[PDB]
């Protein structure tokens, strides 16, 4: 038993990250198969950041003005294209460790593993949510552009995400790998905020589940609820509605523990209205939203 | 910016994980080199389990008993010992994906990445700390026995735990790689209960200190305490207490924020006194002990956001 946030194995991963330097820029690139992926704002010195036309600041580069080094190895590349604001380096030689993978675009409430890498080289995993506004709460510095986020499903990697930016609220924004970004985001430097966000309410859900099953059962009452009644309660406390979707997926759990997801948001309506009475939930102090059904599941069984 | 529970990339490990089957027993071992370590509770029975006599069990065990698996290749096991409440078994095969590795046994308050396992496996990874009371809170289920604890500073796998056991009260007990429980616990399931666990202060501090190079500081005073003072508070919530160690290791974080670790000494001494007020720091609601001083400068900036 026990319950912590937890990332997928990163070797697969791992074994795909490269550096990708454009002149000053130097970043993180993907090398699948006989392509390295990477943001196309590496081509961007920071006056064209201010407002950049990545159509002609491209055609403008050549193969030789990306220096792609995995480990101490160059790989040539031999050209280049952008696909929506992901650059796609071609390059000589495919990549001897590429895994079964692949792209993936994940829907607001759905978790990742983010491998933060600087200089091409893995630094550190750990578990994300697409937050409702688009935005993933990450930890990042200058050089962790191109780092991805991904999932595993049996022996294939899903990979859902390519970071791009820090927001000035300290949040992070990014794109999946067909360089279509998450959010109302452009990769330029601009006026641009995250917007007001929303509690994963399924989420939230799953983790009391997951609550319960460890032995964590002082929140539960003998009270139930309905969608509506719950869903005026979620609104006020900005939290997204609960759909008859989400009551199904959390079926499994429902079943496990006996407690009925209405049952459960019956809990989750006093959590709200009256706090935590002091006390703490899998060692947490807050309302953790950060878990899917399917989290609390792999993890609990 | 932004500050996260951040595990080491596991891919190293990955590459060492192996299923050991003994009897009706299937728990994970590490592949280093020509040898798989394994807790030695392996060769356990039904009875064997209250007063094991691991001497006497493995005298009586061939090479041939143990069958090990990696993926599908079956290594040889052409060898046997223990050391301490570790199982080594030679193979006919040096792991060709061994990294570069060593063995430290680590202190209390110290993190580490967990690689969870089951049947030679990888499930995922995540940070633990060494509790005061010698204990991990993990997330460990049955067949989770042989799951492996490490650092990776620099291209260097530091292996630092190896998961034997689960006690009552839901926390994890195991031992570094030489085999030597951390803790009075042993490989036994005979009653054995863990000391009241305790905050590990030098952590708090340095997480507070985390909060402020974040740009955090809503829970600064303009008040100062003597170490004594401190340490006479910090007793009354189960804080550990701090020592001259513990300063000397926060100057680095104290001379990038320029607040005095006795200052925010001051700060911990309110946020125990007050609570939160309806605030969070670094997204937690609760004062955060598992983020080591040396976890803080690793994940953060050399620039602070004043
Ligand atoms: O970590 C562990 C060790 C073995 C075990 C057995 C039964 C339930 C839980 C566990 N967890
Ligand atoms: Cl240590």
């Amino acid at each position: 038993s026990g319950f912590r946030k937890m990332a997928f194995p990163s070797g697969k991963v791992e074994g795909c990250m490269v550096q990708v330097t454009c002149g000053t820029t130097t970043l993180n690139g993907l090398w699948l198969d006989d392509v390295v992926y990477c943001p196309r704002h590496v081509i961007c010195t920071s006056e064209d950041m201010l407002n950049p036309n990545y159509e002609d600041l491209l055609i403008r580069k050549s193969n030789h003005n990306f220096l792609v080094q995995a480990g101490n190895v160059q790989l040539r590349v031999i050209g280049h294209s952008m696909q929506n604001c992901v650059l796609k380096l071609k390059v000589d030689t495919a990549n001897p460790k590429t895994p079964k993978y692949k792209f993936v675009r994940i829907q607001p409430g759905q978790t990742f593993s983010v491998l933060a890498c600087y200089n091409g080289s893995p630094s550190g995993v750990y578990q994300c949510a697409m937050r409702p506004n688009f935005t993933i709460k990450g930890s990042f510095l200058n050089g962790s552009c191109g780092s991805v986020g991904f999932n595993i499903d049996y022996d294939c990697v899903s990979f859902c995400y390519m970071h791009h930016m820090e927001l000035p609220t300290g949040v992070h924004a990014g794109t999946d790998l067909e360089g279509n970004f998450y959010g109302p985001f452009v990769d330029r430097q601009t006026a641009q905020a995250a917007g007001t966000d929303t509690t994963i309410t399924v989420n939230v859900l799953a983790w009391l589940y997951a609550a319960v099953i460890n032995g964590d059962r002082w929140f539960l009452n003998r009270f139930t609820t309905t969608l509506n009644d719950f869903n005026l309660v979620a609104m006020k406390y900005n939290y997204e509605p609960l759909t008859q979707d989400h009551v199904d997926i959390l079926g499994p759990l429902s079943a496990q523990t006996g407690i009925a997801v209405l049952d459960m948001c019956a809990s989750l309506k006093e959590l709200l209205q009256n706090g935590m009475n002091g006390r703490t939930i899998l060692g947490s102090a807050l309302l953790e939203d950060e878990f899917t059904p399917f989290d609390v599941v792999r993890q609990c069984s």
